[PDB]
């Protein structure tokens, strides 16, 4: 029973932001647990060329071009993954960026309008797209890809747009729950410490920042994209059945002190 | 000693939306402990008769015309504060909407860009502009209006949006608290539960809205406009200078169930 | 209208542990608003000492000694102040206790129980005498000092029962706002930071302590007890009638972070 | 890679309360997942038959008698786990009770004592006598049950007691997550709705408790210990190795509202 539960067998995922770092850790997780997965990514190229190293591990692994600032993209990319596949029953939610050391009283309009764009909009354009399809089925679940961001202030790096963003996606994320939780569907967001990634290696390479980080975390370390992906793995699963709305910190205790 | 922390003689205090319900009723408060208050709100006519109103009790208040999707618009209208009264001492931001009773399946882009783009963008174009001169003057004090939206949420009415949009306010001024904390300022929010106001009406005025609303409310009523206003007059005060970073619960007991 | 809900006029005020530090200045606030208040404390020199002072003042005082690890003690000691002033109206509880530099692999039995029967259960027998009496009245006001140690986890000084019951407190209360809500009564905490006191001025003269605590405060200081007070004389009067079971935060942004 | 964490292969696991619900619920997890496991709970008999009918299903559990408010008790009991083992890797610790419906007003010092004592007081007991042998190991978890009741206040039932004592432990968890961080053990706590079991099935019954309780629910039912189970055992496994002082939301959506 209690393993079995654990098990995606033969499940439709769609993973945004999923070529790379935390989200190609997500569909490897997903992919492991026997589920059909899609990348969606802005990047067709790295897309296509995760998908030919997890079908090399023997994955039924896909790919789809998605643009989370565009309405019409997205909706095109959700479409053609319902018409290939006939069901999604998995969204995990990763595509974000993250525009850090920029001051609350030096950040441009434009700096902010794309911050909350990508990580806020784009999460209701992709949970709004597959989730009309949920509502059909009376059956799906999602995960979001939030941040500790969302409930404490990184230091010393200023960041007030994402970490707004990431409270808007996890209240966002809990509003889906409480509004589809009578029709089957499941919605939760995971809410991690810094994890090492192409992008936040930069962060890791500068001291000031790398110490900061170390100093203010119990275990004394960064995350692996890994250790995220199982959390949402689980959440995706059966075994997480009774879990929606939550708010999962997966921060190495970065939130206790 | 005690009492005279309370007082806010001659200070300048911006309030957006200043013009009805919640914001109007801030201004009052303010002007009452001695603030010189300037109403910031869209609609002219509606700001000019509360003036005229509060003049007549004595108050110390004027406006500007305010328009918070537009940031040429909130720059010059709190330039224009900075230049006829010297100084801006505090900020209570409360311009915000809400578009409920549209199901997240359903809810147009439109409908979510413009609450996000009036209650958390207006939120950074208001903060930013303000925040720049409070840190020239190393010293000054935010109040915005969050919401109970920004932490659960409401049932029945299905608000996604302006949920998300609430804690991405929330979030937005526990960064510019971290951030400013060490340069003489102090940012707070508070999180309402529903006020009678005009922007209730329809809620209060429907059995299926309001009978939920009293039923989930252990004080077993909604809130008035005066007792949010309470609240932010002492936070803006130096009563509450140990506080920043705070989502201050003003909700009869609603989040408590 | 709104400078008037802030008096406390001939309102009757129970301050436990009120004989010095918070407490005192707890006791100070209400009193500068117009409270009778009663000091109860165990330490009758220090209370009566602490009478004697504010009397000076012009103030309207008294003291009764309590032992909150005894519930006779706290039942003679509240009906002996209903029936000296003829009504409670406010309770401030203060009392507690801090066993700290203590590891939790380490704690004895002795040390845990002491600290959790001061400050959890002595809470219980304190809000059950006081309200009791509020019940009678359909009316009252409690205000407990809780901790930012009931929701983060300090450092590095070990205090696991400290910080356990403190968050026990803060639940403790929010039960009691929810229970009581129909009946007149409203119930909050506050949640401080460190403060400079008698007790806290050992840590702060140890740099391995002080300087951690200042590198973990945005606004990099310590609170002092009057700001305390402040917050808590607000939570008390009338300005705070749309406020039941919060966790107010009076912490520097200590917890932003 | 994915899957192979989420075993447990011959890790010593001790589940206080483990012989009934949601304790057994979780010694069941544990086995299936390959664990050695062991009921440590306050009856023989009851501990007995469960032992029997797992070991029927070829799992390796045994018992030993422990009285959570016996420090006593509970050191012999660990003692006897660890000689007979040589290892303990997992804690679980379910034992707890809730006496209910009992107003703040009327609660007993006996009845409040007593829930202190098992509930927080026992958790201290349990966790320091099993975190000695993890800290000389320098690896080790621990999963305790918390509750939705130690974040928000149940409803129509009072019960003030129990939620305060379960707050008590999530923070104590948490304590205790911050210091062994360090040293290669992990602390979280589930924070679950109802579930049925044997003794909440009398409540069940109570159409006044259980229709609101329903009403309350954005999933429209009470939790199966099997659910509460699962997530026990993802948070026991290597899967987890990044959370760690989380208070993981195992509620049908009930803290979202
Ligand atoms: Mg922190
Ligand atoms: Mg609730």
């Amino acid at each position: 029973m209690y393993m079995e539960k654990l098990r995606l067998d033969n499940r439709v995922a769609i993973v945004t932001g999923g070529a790379q770092n935390i989200g190609l850790a997500c569909v490897t997780a997903l992919a492991e647990a026997g589920a059909r997965v899609i990348i969606a990514d802005l990047d067709e190229a790295m897309a296509t060329k995760a998908v030919e190293d997890l079908r090399m591990e023997g994955h039924d692994v896909s790919s789809v071009v998605m643009d989370v600032t565009n309405t019409e993209s997205v909706q095109n990319a959700v479409r053609s993954v319902h018409e290939q596949e006939g069901r999604v029953d998995i969204l995990v939610a990763c595509a974000g960026i993250c525009i850090s050391e920029v001051k609350a009283e030096d950040m441009t309009d434009g700096q902010w309008l794309k911050q909350v764009d990508i990580n806020l909009n784009g999460m209701f354009r992709s949970c709004q797209a597959v989730g009309r399809i949920m509502l059909e089925q009376k059956q799906g679940v999602i995960v979001a890809i939030g941040s500790m961001s969302g409930l404490i202030v990184n230091r010393p790096q200023q960041q007030a747009a994402y970490n707004a963003s990431k409270a808007g996606v996890h209240q966002y994320i809990r509003s889906l729950a409480a509004e589809w939780a009578p029709h089957g569907i499941r919605a939760n967001a995971v809410a991690p410490t810094y994890i090492e990634t192409t992008l936040t290696r930069f962060g890791m390479e500068k001291p000031e920042l790398y110490d900061a980080w170390i100093a203010g975390t119990p275990m004394g370390r960064v995350g692996q994209p890994d250790e995220v992906a199982s959390v949402v793995q689980f959440l995706a699963s059966d075994a997480a059945s009774l879990m929606t709305g939550a708010i999962v910190n997966v921060d190495a205790g970065f939130t206790v002190w």
